[PDB]
């Protein structure tokens, strides 16, 4: 869903992502440290929310376009250089642009990037 969802005072869901409001970044819903950080009931609410599975990003060679409504309001951004492709979207550097982007760390220690489509 698009609508913002309460999990705890520290944790919010927006645009398919769970956001750590204290660190101002998304966190993988399957991050092992949510066992400490959230109670059972709160983790159970997250399972009922159909969030983006971060494992699906593993293959992606390009940064990730999101038709987001609110996510970028809560997350620290950096500016990164990308190729602007003829598909009008961003592609990794081997026409360039700088984009405000949200870095995310994956299971295997790869860095991906969410940007606002």
């Amino acid at each position: 869903s698009t609508e913002e969802e309460y999990v705890s005072p520290r944790f919010l869901v927006a645009d398919g992502f769970l956001i750590d409001l204290a660190e101002e970044k998304p966190i993988n819903p399957k991050d092992p440290r949510l066992l400490t950080l959230l109670k059972d009931h709160q983790r159970a609410m997250i399972d009922q929310m159909n969030l983006v599975k971060w494992n699906d990003f593993k293959k992606y060679q390009d940064p990730i376009p999101l038709k987001a409504k609110t996510l970028f309001k809560f997350c620290k951004q950096i500016k990164k250089k990308f190729l602007r492709g003829a598909d009008f979207k961003l592609h990794t550097l081997p026409m360039t642009v700088l984009a405000s982007c949200v870095p995310i760390l994956l299971d295997d220690q790869t860095v991906q990037y969410l940007y606002d489509d």
